[PDB]
């Protein structure tokens, strides 16, 4: 499954967007997260007892959170699909010691791609939603397999 040039270019183009403020990005991806499938909270044993927007906002730990995510995706993006040395250690922590279904891992897809949709409208127009999309269809598809190879069927 192979991203063009053009596609990774428009994925890359909004992703310098993210980057004048990742922390800001983070904090609105992880609440829209929460608020769309809260399930998902219950996988954080440090933030799961956060109630509402507003402490989940004001959280310097989900904040730092919010920074390492987006920072670890930034780095896989930028590999343009030559992403394993990346996903080894992220594949290992997710499946074995989080224990992220592949259905978490579409709905921060979903998180992200909201919040860019939102945000960015200059640079997440139709055509760079859908070189996202296929970015982050391509990171799952690899990430899956990995946990398919380290004995979690997540
Ligand atoms: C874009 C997909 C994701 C990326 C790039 C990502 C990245 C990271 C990184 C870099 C860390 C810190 C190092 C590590 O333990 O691997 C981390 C920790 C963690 N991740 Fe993810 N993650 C993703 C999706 C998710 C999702 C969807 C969940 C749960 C629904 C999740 C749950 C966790 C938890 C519980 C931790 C430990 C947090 C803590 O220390 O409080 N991750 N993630």
């Amino acid at each position: 499954m192979v991203l063009s040039e053009g596609e990774w270019q428009l994925v890359l183009h909004v992703w310098a967007k993210v980057e004048a403020d990742v922390a800001g990005h983070g904090q609105d991806i992880y609440i829209r997260l929460f608020k769309s499938h809260p399930e998902t909270l219950e996988k954080f044993d440090r933030f799961k007892h956060l109630k509402t927007e507003a402490e989940m906002k004001a959280s310097e730990d989900l904040k730092k959170q919010g920074v390492r995510v987006l920072t670890a995706l930034g780095a896989i993006l930028k590999k343009k699909g030559h992403h394993e040395a990346e996903l080894k250690p992220l594949a290992q922590s997710h499946a074995t010691k989080h224990k992220i279904p592949i259905k978490y891992l579409e709905f921060i897809s979903e998180a992200i791609i909201h919040v860019l949709h939102s945000r960015h409208p200059g640079n997440f127009g139709a055509d760079a939603q859908g070189a996202m999309n296929k970015a982050l269809e391509l990171f799952r598809k690899d990430i899956a397999a990995k946990y398919k190879e380290l004995g979690y069927q997540g």
